[PDB]
DNA sequence: CTTGAATG
DNA sequence: CATTCAAG
DNA sequence: CTTGAATG
DNA sequence: CATTCAAG
């Protein structure tokens, strides 16, 4: 019943998280460059119709907000299945191109695994959901990323923007990974026997005994769900022998 | 009057030539080949008449026999300027193929014209005609190089063969370049005081005065026709002190 | 004419 | 993958 | 829809 | 140089 005994950090019943302890962000862009302003290419009503309950629940949220900026990216209709189940997706090509780059520090998986020992054998995997969005942008670094946005017939009057780390953008794994490490070093401190390995907003935790993982997976959840983030309950994978992790399986210390 | 003072080295008056001091080449097939006959493409009346000549003609002088062998290669009409002008091309890559690699001892004009000295600035110029001709071809490898041969209505039973070094055939060049190096190696320790530069077919002869030059024109001229080549009068350039040798103008010493 | 390599 | 070039 | 890279 | 893929 770990969804009840962690109310906060599950996004089913937590909400949508906000890093409390992170300083807005502000994104340095390069020394010569100048707003670009995008046209909207024209979106048929099939797609702007499966787009706009995704805009209205950000506006709810705050996470996106009206807007009036010299910056403007095209958004895109992306949908899998057949003609429906549309989302939101924003091209900011033009925009990561005006961005200062910064060192990438997100190991990749394969390094990410050689530090778990063959001595921790239980796991326990999570997932973080929306984690860019947990993640607030400094108000001046907002209207960098504005597209425009028209009702079927009648809506806002342009632009909206987003008041979070952005999905598409260059940075935001780097920034993210990093701003998550921040807020989980005291975590790492309390808990030395643990393992905790962090790929962005996948998360893995090991420990020797099953108790420690119940433990220890209890802490993490604590300390996740008061700094802010919210992980899947429904993908989650709680103190298992075997679990699947960064498209690997994780099994009798194999991988 | 070099034409009249040498009448057996000129192409135009010694009539066609045949390298005496060389036993008829005998062309080695790699360790597993085996002969191959190429059926010959339908060629037109146009091309055949085209042809028909220069065919006879090596008939004639013995450079082409008839013969039946277990190769062939398809013979093709080349021309240049208009729908006239022809002339047999051979396609012997199939055989070029089947035997067996030689080192190329040719040096590339580059390094070749190194081992020209400022010292000598008298040129002579001589191209030897129909070079590859001037080799016999031993009689057991004649066969590798035979083609079919039909008149525009009746003509020789079926295949004719070369006698001598063919063109198209691979290793043509580096064996006629080493067979004169062979043939002219006692006319350079009789002329120390000469420089030849030999490219295949392309003679270049060097001397310090106008008079040396013209000493040793005579006696190249003479050795070349005594020992069955023939150079070309109409292209000849002697005694010059500036010249045009593969593809470089010598002036002054330059090149 | 058929082959391979070099370009679009 | 379709054209162009080069070559034998 | 637009961009670049990878394939034919 | 025309298609296909991948991605934002
Ligand atoms: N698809 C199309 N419309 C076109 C595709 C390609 C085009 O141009 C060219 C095609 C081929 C060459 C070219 N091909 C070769 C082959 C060489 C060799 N291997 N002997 C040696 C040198 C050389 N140059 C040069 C230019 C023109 C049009
Ligand atoms: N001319 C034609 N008829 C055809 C030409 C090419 C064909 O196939 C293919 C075209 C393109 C790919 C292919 N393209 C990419 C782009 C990648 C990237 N840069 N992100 C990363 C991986 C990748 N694979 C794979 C196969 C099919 C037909």
């Amino acid at each position: 019943t770990w969804l009840s005994d962690f109310p906060q950090a599950w996004a089913e019943t937590g909400g949508m998280g906000l890093a409390v302890r992170q300083a807005p962000l502000i994104i340095p862009l390069k020394a010569t460059s100048t707003p670009v302003s995008i046209k909207q290419y024209p979106m048929s009503q099939e797609a702007r119709l499966g787009i706009k309950p995704h805009i209205q629940r950000l506006l709810d949220q705050g996470i996106l907000v009206p807007c009036q900026s010299p910056w403007n990216t095209p958004l895109l209709p992306v949908k899998k299945p057949g003609t429906n189940d549309y989302r939101p997706v924003q091209d900011l090509r033009e925009v990561n191109k005006r961005v200062e780059d910064i060192h990438p520090t997100v190991p990749n998986p394969y390094n990410l695994l050689s530090g778990l020992p063959p001595s921790h054998q239980w796991y326990t995997v999570l997932d973080l959901k929306d984690a860019f969005f947990c993640l607030r942008l400094h108000p001046t670094s907002q209207p960098l990323f504005a597209f425009e946005w028209r009702d079927p017939e009648m809506g806002i009057s342009g632009q909206l923007t987003w008041t979070r780390l952005p999905q598409g953008f260059k940075n935001s794994p780097t920034l993210f990974d990093e701003a998550l490490h921040r807020d989980l070093a005291d975590f790492r401190i309390q808990h030395p026997d643990l393992i905790l390995l962090q790929y962005v907003d996948d998360l893995l935790l090991a420990a020797t005994s099953e108790l420690d993982c119940q433990q220890g997976t209890r802490a993490l959840l604590q300390t996740l769900g008061n700094l802010g983030y919210r992980a899947s309950a429904k993908k989650a994978q709680i103190c298992q022998k075997q679990v699947k992790y960064l498209g690997y399986l994780l099994k009798e210390g194999q991988r």
